[PDB]
């Protein structure tokens, strides 16, 4: 058995492999809206660099569930990732959307995974998703309304001339 | 179509797609190698930091394909992405092992794609990959030979011990 | 004959130096696109600046051409520079696509360059383009197109409004 | 109509651009001048700077004129540029008897330009002219009589070696 | 076998070995050109200093070609080294000259490995030679044909007076 | 004759080119040593550098010897230089056995050199060899003894296991 492990359920260590996919699964998707709007006919900058930066943070968050999972004496597993669920990514309102439809995704899976650790006793596993992920993703998503808003306002006047100026005046 | 591509085939276009999935399943192999090395039941940090920075290294390499695919025109295009072939590595020299398999199918696809470069007479792909890819496979390659050659050595000698010194004294 | 020529073609000879014509013909247009900008009744700065910088650029890149030509022995010859092809230049997005028509002429030009000193098996001449030519053109036109997809984004909403906001904002 | 121009007759505004056209040539029979002294069997550094030095002084005194035509309201046109006027160009002493007959000529077209300014009652023009233009032309003419009479006491000795010692200690 | 070994042919492997023994015979040859010209009756330090620095870079040169061997997994193997061709040297001209024929010697086996490398579809070979050997060759055969015409224009006026003035005022 | 040379024999000058020879070829077994230490499938840095440092001291020993032969006014005269013994050189202390063997076959002939100037009546030959020779073997054979002890010592215990410690702790 584990010379580690104490107070670690199997249900627990198992949904912290789903949520590592999830996270990995999310760097994947930001890393094509990065590089959609780094397309010569796209050519937002400011956009293309919100999204490469938000798809290196997924990854780190991965990267500590990880050394979570290895300080609980859990294993970690990995699984195929599935590619992001578009290969053009429209205009940037459109992107911002599937952007906190995916956050919203991570933020349930985390509080889903907070309901798991507080059903099995584990106080470890719930100060370490407050403490690192929850605030986190309540952060991003406000920004991400923020920015929606803002997107939607310019577009709604003049689209083209709009997301030129969101792209140069917020990003 | 696209307003900058010139000497840009198809078939190199594809090619690069393909190449950017086998970078990708490359730092995901190494994100599985370093995370196992952490394990308590493992615990050879050398061994994972060196694996860890190779994850890092490969998703760079991927970046800059894809880059280098925007600038010519080209549009990335991502497939789902195949975990990694073991959930445990063995021992150090079996990792090693495996480490040098994996490069040495990441650089017979570059030698492949600059034989197609050549075919296409795409100059500009021939210098990318030169100037990029090719030398740091020869020198990582090495690297690793180097390795396995002074792990060989350490663990036929005793096997517990040898790993330790070349975790500690090498890496 | 020369003491130091060394597997040098007439064929290559003769090819760098038109392509030495072609480099200065370029600047020329750019000198000329850079002050049509500064016309008080076009009145764009950055777009003035874009293309002043450009002309510096091309003229380097003819002098580079001619320090070579001389390192190999060969034999440098100038002939008539004609004139640019326009008197006035129209709206940014009319220069912009005037500007990435020329560079692709030039991309052009360097690539026959490269394929008659493979077939000359030159390969000094091959990795001089490689280096100082090929991969600052291909970035080049990348930069144009992104310009030019932002420039039209702005003027199809407001062509007044939106070539202002792309010279103040971008350039 | 110009909605700055004043005072600026189509005459001097016609000058203003052969002269431009003149600046240039100079430039390019400089250019011409400067990589021919770098020859392999030439090879005189010294004179091979000397003369790519002018070349960009007569491209900085065309983008003077430039900008100053588009300061008074006038549209600067450009020509065809000839190329120089020879492909091999002698010895040291040749080389600077050329340059000095290519600056009289410079020199007599900015002299007529200030005469026609004056005719026109043009006191801006005359201005620039003897500002940026007249005294830059006499100190630069002084200089290469200087030069031609320390080449010729010169290579009138042994004209080899005086070539080399003129090439050493003066340039 | 090999364990790194990858896309070497067992006919570049020989020709860099080969190459190697051309770039020791040379570092020789220019050592005896160097002591050659410290004699008390010769002395002249200049062309000394000129030679015995090529010979450091010709050893250079064979331990970079080393290094590759090895990386690649080639195996070095070393042969005698030939004496060099005189045992004195002549004037500084006669010297320059066989410098000449000997870089020639080495640039024409560059270009001959090269050859053999895109025969034997091997780009990393061929990206080495071009990035660390070639334009080096053409670089230092430019430099000793400016100092042979140099030398040349010199002793043609007064033999030992031309001879002391080039080792003075250009070495 | 020589304008300088004074008290300095023809046997001395003649000794002096053959303990070139000597030196020179004593670099050249170092310089293959140290690759060999390099190949991928022996893999020792230490050892590497610790020969290729020492193939460098002895090119400064044979260009000592030059300088000196020069300085005297003798004439340098070169021959031909002999491959290494082997072309694979073992273990460690195979090779810190050869090294030694090699640096005792200088040293004997550098007291040779001794006592033909001491025969020869010779100060300045016998000074120099004292102040730059004979100390500086003295205290490389005790070095290279100490290592040959250390790595006896080592192997004896364990072979690969020694071979790796003294490399990684002493070299």
């Amino acid at each position: 058995s584990s010379q580690i492990r104490q107070n670690y359920s199997t249900e627990v260590e198992a949904a912290v492999n789903r949520l590592v996919n999830l996270y990995l699964r999310a760097s994947y998707t930001y890393l094509s809206l990065g590089f959609y709007f780094d397309r010569d006919d796209v050519a937002l900058e400011g956009v293309c660099h919100f999204f490469r930066e938000l798809a290196e943070e997924k990854m780190e968050g991965a990267e500590r569930l990880l050394k979570m999972q290895n300080q609980r004496g859990g294993r970690a597993l990995f699984q195929d990732l599935q590619k992001p669920s578009q290969d053009e990514w429209g205009t940037t309102p459109d992107a911002m959307k599937a952007a906190i439809v995916l956050e919203k995704s991570l933020n349930q899976a985390l509080l889903d995974l907070h309901a798991l650790g507080s059903a099995q006793a584990d106080p470890h596993l719930c100060d370490f998703l407050e403490s690192h992920f929850l605030d986190e993703e309540v952060k991003l998503i406000k920004k991400m309304g923020d920015h929606l808003t803002n997107i939607q306002r310019l577009v709604g006047s003049q689209a083209g001339l709009g997301e030129y100026l969101f792209e140069r005046l917020t990003l």
